[PDB]
């Protein structure tokens, strides 16, 4: 039997390809528990500082919770893989590691609410995102709500969320809801490409930037405030800081431990 | 005499055109009262389900308060007139009903106001959108300060407040302040087919998600996301979402019942 | 020995132009207490309504902190600085002047947390601008994650923080961290234009209106909206709220006091 990620590592990068393409890469119970295994792991250390997730194929990103699967599931079940699937996105959110979704096609319900709870979004040509809730008399049930309002605004979330249209790559981009557009047939190399970017820096410095953006929204400006300075204290500290600091000095490229 | 309001009712979707193309479709205390009535009758029940509030003619969406009748006002009456203003958008953010402004002309003052405090907007090429009270030695009145900073953010919102200068379509389009630029002639046949869009989603859902995102604004993304699960476990108790389920099995369009 | 500053005074607007071409416009103390020196003049009465700042030169608007001083300087001389830095962008926020960013060539770090504390910005064809600091083993320590993220979002800083890139004058434009794009050898014409379009406004109703959108965001709707009212309660008992209805009344320029 076959997993249902692939991972591909690569040092302090990882891919995590969702091994689905026949069922729309769905999120069944056993494709959950495997990504909040593979998300547990690289945010217990620091040797992983990036992790793309992305599908197999090019018609699906991810369709979101696994159809099939739930014509087996009790009401108490589904409510308990629910609550699973909210975790595993907040672990997502509060992990020192970054993950870039990249968006090979239909992203839609939980699919396009992990691809939010991601960091950072790159569009292949074919990404198309929906919250389509409402056209079945429900409404998101895993952030999408709040995620997409936070990323795009309270006017551009109602129009997708109650009109229940889909985004195509383009408009995805224009409205900032994907950081990158990628060319036809690139679109790991474009994700990659943005995972080396983020990599090369301290990797305690970029989650604690992560962290104090996520983290400030909500707050007061002088709240906010206060927040980033204790995180800047906090930063100080490191032996990382202090090897970016002889990096300079010595004009060659820094070498960070995560410490 | 004349009302205030032509009302084209259609059902689930209702038109409002504020039949004041001679006095640049003002809002006196007279229309004010017929406003917050109609938003009372469609928030009442679920029978209607979007409405489409526009001007007539193609100079004015709305030009704000009613200069004229200013003239017979006492400061109180105009304290009580800016009161009934303020309840009355707050009325139509709180209200089940989903609001979309098709801006037909200049909006100024209450006038854009009142199109902020809608849950989409629709742009003709003539549409214009001002908050220019600062040039007066005032500042918006009606929440023109933190609907139009909430919705475009706070670079924008000062560019335009604080120079007090007009935005016009196309910039609105970009900017996210119009969620649809419609062709010349053709503004209620785009706002429409979007209200059609809206109202053939399930209405308690549509209302939910609505209330969802207007209520985690200034929240921190824990207390958001909590308001989002108690509001998912809200709707599921509806008959509405059962429907859902059933028509998407039978492969049919749902037929909601606002229950 | 020449100042900091050159100051271009004209009345109720002055052009405040750091003159360091050859260390790249950089923050030393010097600079910074002279940079306090001139907001708390202009904060200290109504005469100066709009300033803008600039760099001298077409490579750098401010490369942020002094490296050269730096080396001078003992770790709680660095803290006391910063703190310093910090206390003065908080300065430029609470003032009832409005500041323009006039951003002529690159701004990094400190000098990126300034153009984000101004109020708008203006951008010539060699602006960029950079929050780097991930790059080095820390994170901006002047308030720019949380000010990058207040303007463009959390997607979009988490771009450009956690990826340390810069983002060029086109891109700042599309995404609103610059409100105007100036041709090649214009910029000081636009951002003077800018400042003049604010400074024939009331000045005690741009600097409520400035405050009002800076205080409410991270408010729930009805507190921000219960802040906005005071502002609007307070400004009309000013004596420039008179004088906006008589000028209006009487199809002339208003010309406000400051009271």
């Amino acid at each position: 039997h076959m997993p249902e990620f692939k991972v591909d590592a690569r040092g302090p990068i990882e891919i995590w390809t969702i091994d689905g393409e026949s069922r729309r890469n769905a999120i069944s119970r056993a494709m959950l528990k495997e990504l909040g295994e593979l998300v547990t792991r690289v945010s217990s250390s620091r040797d992983v500082r990036a992790v793309v997730i992305t599908g197999a194929g090019d018609k699906a990103f991810c369709a979101g919770a696994d159809l099939k699967e739930r014509a087996t599931m009790a009401e108490d079940e589904v409510r308990a893989f629910l609550d699973g699937l909210r975790r595993t996105f907040r672990a997502i959110e509060k992990s020192d590691c970054v993950f870039i979704a990249a968006i090979n096609g239909a992203a839609l319900g939980g699919g396009t609410e992990l691809a939010l709870a991601c960091d950072l979004r790159v569009a292949a040509p074919a990404a198309e995102l929906g919250l389509t809730e409402v056209k079945l008399g429900i409404i998101p049930g895993g952030g999408g709500t709040q995620r997409l309002a936070r990323l795009v605004g309270p006017g551009r979330a109602k129009d997708l969320i109650l009109t229940a249209r889909r985004i195509n790559a383009a408009e995805a981009f224009s409205v900032g809801l994907a950081n990158r557009l990628a060319p036809e047939g690139h679109l790991l190399a474009v994700a990659y490409g943005l995972a080396e970017s983020v990599v090369e820096n301290a990797p305690i410095a970029v989650a604690t930037a992560k962290h104090a953006i996520d983290e400030g929204t909500g707050l007061e400006l002088d709240d906010a405030l206060a927040l980033e300075l204790r995180k800047y204290e906090e930063i100080l500290k490191t032996e990382d800081r202090l090897e970016g600091l002889r990096a300079f000095a010595e004009k060659r490229a820094p070498v960070y431990k995560g410490r």
